[PDB]
């Protein structure tokens, strides 16, 4: 009781990964396939075959030269190990590797200070004390004028919106929602 292919790709210390596949043959036999993704080998892939012998869930490959590799079928996985039943392992890492690409364009939350006058909006972030320059749009600007009342004051502004680059190429903030303006309160309050 027990499958008889295995499908995967392993880590390479020399490339993208390595294309695995182990055949398990009714006549014990196997055949297993490596491939190398992104190789600077001469033979890019090679195969190898053998006879396996299977204890209770351990199970024990040996190759046409003798040399000998040990798994444990566990479900659907099979785990490779060292002789002793232990599962061999390499440590992950989690770092940003350098690159370049665009601004985000997924919406997050910002509470800021809006205040718009002469076509220019401007947007000073409650969180980063940072201030912003607004991409116009019409009804936002009304909607803080509404709000503001008879006074030329910044009202606090709770919006969804990302950063993109525009002319005159510079960062500025573009709304993804209606506005929620808070006139009576500041970045302090809540």
């Amino acid at each position: 009781p027990m499958p008889q292919s295995w499908r995967g790709v392993l880590p390479c210390a020399d490339c993208e990964g390595i294309e695995t596949s182990l055949f398990l043959e009714k006549d014990g036999t196997w055949v297993m396939n490596e491939r190398y993704l992104g190789a600077r080998e001469e033979p890019s892939s090679f195969a190898s075959y053998g006879t396996w012998a299977r204890t209770a869930d351990k199970l024990v490959l040996t190759d046409s030269k003798g040399e000998k590799s040990y798994y444990r079928a566990k479900g659907d996985a099979l785990e490779m190990l060292d002789r002793e039943g232990n599962p061999i392992e390499s440590q992950f890492n989690y770092t940003l590797e350098a690159a370049q690409s665009s601004l985000p364009m997924t919406p997050m939350t910002l509470r800021g200070m809006y205040f718009y006058m002469a076509d220019a909006a401007t947007f000073t972030d409650c969180a980063t004390g940072k201030r912003f320059m607004v991409a116009n749009n019409a009804e936002l600007e009304r909607s803080y004028l509404a709000a503001r009342g008879h006074s030329e004051k910044p009202v606090l502004l709770s919006v969804e919106g990302h950063f993109t680059l525009e002319g005159n190429p510079t960062k500025v903030l573009a709304p993804d929602t209606a506005g929620k303006f808070y006139p009576n309160q500041d970045c302090s309050s809540l």
